[PDB]
């Protein structure tokens, strides 16, 4: 029975978190290193994505399992920032151990890091830049939004991609349109109701928006119509297949006429169901479940276009964009649950059939068709559209931008080694150690990119002090570079705020934790 | 065989409680540390709850198994004092081991602790302060109640949170009105008639009391009304399905009409049951089991709003609030078992449907609807309110308050070392060792906060002696502080007196026990 | 090899001294218990003396090897107190270890111990009772002196011994005259110049002082005088045998006549040696080596009373008492190194012959003849005179007495628990632990006498509060008793003060030392 007391556990849980952190940090910055991760059934996985590397890995040390939940939540917000937050938690934790070493006590270290965080939060509206709510209907002149969706793409893929960024910028500007504004001055951004389909056999300039939903599923039957104009769409929850009685019996039959009459009873149940769809005035129908083969014959006879197995995600999207509030009971044929589209057709794209519903009054749910050559350039173009949207949801939900890893971090360190001077007690040691951790940002960027770190740090300090506090480094040209917003490299403020929060919350928790009793 | 002789079992039974204590004292106070408890299924659980961690963990010393049932029982009474009550038992016990070391017979050591305690007990109503029933109406002058609800929130958390304190305070004001007052000078507070439902998608300012009960639960078929005005309520213990006859047989059918004739016989039973309810006068019904589909048609035709699966606790509330005395038997149709509601409707909270019964004469049983943001602040606000209602039930069921955890302890220890002079024999040493035990509380508060315990105690000692007896300690600015009650920090008498009652119980029992025979 | 950190080395050295203290506590006081120490040659040894128990034993813990040197040096001053003195060091030391458990750095404890001891030293002359000067001639009234001498004898034997005591009082009183006095309560006292001879076959009552030296050795050849009046005493460190030629040879002589002439050559050198003595005019001769037969023939012829082989100690006393100055050089015949006696005779005590020099101008050096029955009553009577002379030299060099072991300590212990109240820091904590050690003196003298110690402690605490500070413990009838000087029991202040110096010296020392490097 392994027992523990006496700061013994804290040295074991700092050690696990430092080991997790200094392994994801070789895979941090834009020029860093990808890991390979092999699965139980042998599948190989290469990524530098740091919430993916923990996911693709069985986690053997309990302190490392807690740190992983912090990354998961952060990855839904910023899929780069979530690596960065794990390293930041780690670099916070080894200043916490130095302070323990000096005997400052973990509670006092916890309260001095929180007090450092409070100063950081009243410094992130002053030192940050606010670009305001609207340039001429949210996106005209574009600039500030243009800069963060370019910067994020340039950091997360590197090299040149100017003929990819302009199509992504247009695609982003159309998603920006969906979203609308408040006297909070952010935007209602629903990336949930956004849907992207990628199809071979074109080029990226050949991507387009649809103001309605596109369905991959089959119209399935030869007799059906394949294009509908001024389409009234029923979305149906229930199966288009007959339901058995409450209590019931079956027997084996030879005798072939009574088998034909069982079928003919079941066909007057499907033809009843169809008459109900057609009674509503339904021209299209969408069915979440199967549709029986007889019911498809009668839907084509009434001149009505059916789709089969439409997946769960596509049904919320089809609701929110057309107004179809979705029939529960075929029998009740419910009459106002009918939605509206300008047009509905089956189109071949990339040779695959696809049914496109388009022309929709005020949808929060649109579909983007993403064309390219074969597959690797298309997967890469989806990922680019994803990362750009996630950056857009941070600038939209707060119109503040800030540069990342060069200016802010150094200014926070210098204002804090002025704050800690007005601060007295064994609280000044925690504020000045929190500042030192900020200086551990900055010089690690220059080291992932293969530069000397201690000379880059000293040189950033010396230019920030005798020159100005806006300096940073250019990873693409790989050198120290004056006023980094003038170099056009900026982040949404919500990626800063959220990764400094999830680093001060997680490091506070490994200090806050002592005993361990295991079954 | 395991043997025991010569105070052997007892030294080992003291050892068990001291080793339990020396691990539990680190999560006792409100700068403390979180413990870790790992499942046999690999689920890690980090919490600062120490009475839960002993209850949940296998106990291999029989004298720690005795102490868990008391720890368990006390956690429904209070949530900070029960970790402390466990530690408190040790602190009298390790002064008894010294007395035992000085060869003093265990009867005399017991009898002086009993005397010391009787002296403390006639001093806790005298040094103690009474605020009576009220200062205005029930709760309007709030005062005493404001300090215990703000203090408890502070102990169970210890960080900023005033816009939560006022809202939780309004909930406490609302609950007292329900209570209503006794000639003792208490109130009749019952957590067994209190109900809190928490729902996402707004804020805590959108919390309210309800005069009746809210059922999360389904009102069934679409065809019934979703609101009833001047509702006559049946609560029914049986199913609305047709039960099995007296003597019973199973027959194999493959004729399809003689199965439909069995179903239509069942349908004349269900249409009866529904006619019965409507003869009783009932407009609404609660059915504590399943409802047949045939009967949901018959209820919707007779215009009766039925609700399904209302759990046993909720049912008790519906009885108390509606004057419903509950149909045991539909067959007897029994017609004065009927309650009365001003209205019953289905309403959405946080998008989700919920059935609310409200407008209830002289309601003793209330439903609180707790809106919140997403899940973590809302979950935390439900937990904060629970701990504040349990602290309101302590203050309400005895209108005595005290400045415990600093002042009460130093005043008692100094009164005992005057009492103990006036007593003779080895009984006088038990009274001064009991005094000495009150002194290990208080300074342990100083060690938890990262300060020097022995230096706090000696400084606290002179300041209570030349200064003033209501000296405490502040763990927000981290200092010894004169008049602690004046800084809005007081304790109900009942968390102190009771945990001092069950710790003197625990230490008296472990003194009374010798051999150990196990089969 | 074994390393140490974390306070370990110092904890392990407290344990060695704490075991030594609790092993010497079984031989604490005159009711105590004897140990058995068997030699490697098989001599079995039974004793209660702690300077002897420590000496006969192989000391295997270094801190206890440190403690052996303090016992030795104290044993030169007094022999009962020194048994108490090994325990006293531990008894402070085991309060030092409690203060370390309190986290108190050893430095603070040393400086605090120093301050308890400094308070005790300005109270040990104020609480003390002063006998003053030499109290009329040779202490003629005796009283105080009778009590310090009885107390030491009463302690090292118990029982009666009254008819031994009275003769011992005639011997102390004759010894007191020898002693001669110095300013301000000083004395000149020499037990190194005191010589005791014991002869059997009479009564204790027949013991006497001699104001001259008694020689156990013999006057040699029968032809020498048996009594000499107005003797000129030559003392010779040189043989009265040849001392060999300067440069020489050794051969085998056959030659009978040359054998006689070599023999006659040796005889003229002895006769020379006598003629040098006879030219000085010597009547007695003392030889610390042998005397040749020829030289004894020539000593009888000149009329000279010679003793042969007398030991080195006896010569220092005869030199001082006769005015002699001791010849190594018979050849220089240097006539002023010659001492003077009124008389020298050979005299019978018992059946033994003895040579007595008596009749001495101005002795500060006397010889005592101790007669008794057989042997055991004389050996016990020697031990008693020894122990009594070591107590007398302590009242004589400082004429202050105290009721120590009951009075003095409790009055210090009540002053210190009032003193530590006016005291601050962890220096009050160190003083209140010293006050507690004083309570460990006093009750162990009552557990030894066979009673319960903790009941005895409270009853003296109370006695010192309702009545007066001068009570002590009766172990001869096993009770506590008012005014202990009236029972005839008191210590010389220098036997209490020195054994309390050497315990506060020891315990301070074991606290100042760390680490252990062993080669």
């Amino acid at each position: 029975t392994s027992r523990n007391s006496g700061r013994d556990a804290l040295k074991n849980n700092i050690l696990a978190a430092r080991t997790l952190a200094e392994m994801l940090r070789s895979s941090l910055g834009p020029k860093g290193l990808d890991k390979m991760l092999i699965d139980s059934f042998g599948d190989v996985t290469i990524t530098n994505d740091g919430a993916t590397i923990v996911k693709e890995m069985e986690i053997q040390h309990p302190a490392a399992k807690l740190l992983v939940e912090a990354a998961k939540a952060q990855d839904s917000e910023v899929g780069d920032g979530t690596t960065s937050a794990v390293v930041l938690a780690g670099l916070f934790l080894e200043k916490a151990e130095s302070l323990v070493d000096q005997n400052i006590h973990p509670t006092i270290i916890i309260e001095g890091f929180k007090k450092a965080f409070n100063k950081s939060l009243e410094l992130l509206p002053q030192l940050a830049t606010k670009v305001d709510v609207s340039d001429l209907n949210s996106a005209t002149a574009r600039d500030a939004l243009k800069k963060i969706v370019y910067t994020t793409m340039s950091s997360k893929f590197m090299a040149e991609g100017e003929e990819l960024n302009k199509i992504m910028d247009i695609v982003i500007d159309a998603v920006t349109t969906v979203a609308e504004p408040l006297p909070d001055g952010g935007y209602n951004v629903s990336l949930d109701l956004i849907k992207i389909d990628k199809k071979k056999g074109g080029t990226i300039e050949d991507s387009q928006l649809i103001r309605g939903i596109v369905l991959d599923k089959e119209v399935v039957h030869a007799g059906m119509p394949r294009r509908v104009e001024k389409a009234k769409i029923a979305v149906l929850d229930a199966s288009l297949e007959v339901e058995k009685p409450e209590i019931s019996a079956k027997i084996s039959i030879t005798s072939p006429d009574q088998i034909k009459a069982f079928l003919d009873e079941e066909a007057k149940y499907l033809k009843d169901m169809v008459d109900k769809l057609a009674s509503i005035g339904a021209n299209v129908v969408i069915c979440q479940k199967g549709i029986d083969d007889i019911a498809q014959h009668f839907l084509a006879k009434r001149g009505i276009l059916a789709v089969r197995r439409v997946k769960r995600s596509d049904i919320e999207k089809l609701e929110k964009a057309l107004g179809a509030r979705i029939i529960s009971s075929i029998k009740d044929a419910t009459p106002e649950d009918l939605g509206y589209a300008e047009l509905v057709e089956e189109r071949k794209v990339g040779n695959d059939k696809m049914v496109f519903i388009e022309g929709a009054k005020n949808p929060k749910a649109v579909n983007i068709l993403l064309r390219g050559s074969n597959d690797m350039a298309l997967d890469e173009a989806e990922r680019s559209i994803n990362d750009a949207l996630y950056s857009l949801r941070n600038i939209l939900m707060e119109p503040y931008i800030v540069p990342g890893g060069g200016a802010i971090e150094l200014e926070l360190s210098a204002r804090l080694r002025e704050y800690a001077r007005s601060v007295g007690g064994k609280e000044q040691l925690a504020i000045e150690a929190y500042a030192d951790a900020l200086e551990e940002i900055p010089m690690i960027l220059a080291e992932t990119a293969g530069l000397e770190p201690i000379s880059a740090l000293m040189d950033l300090r010396a230019r920030h002090a005798k020159g100005l506090t806006n300096c940073g480094v250019d990873v693409i040209n790989g050198k120290i570079i004056d006023d980094i917003y003038s170099i056009n490299v900026v982040e949404p403020i919500r990626v800063t705020r959220q990764v400094l929060k999830s680093a001060t919350e997680a490091a506070t928790s490994i200090m806050k934790i002592d005993d361990l009793i295991a079954a």
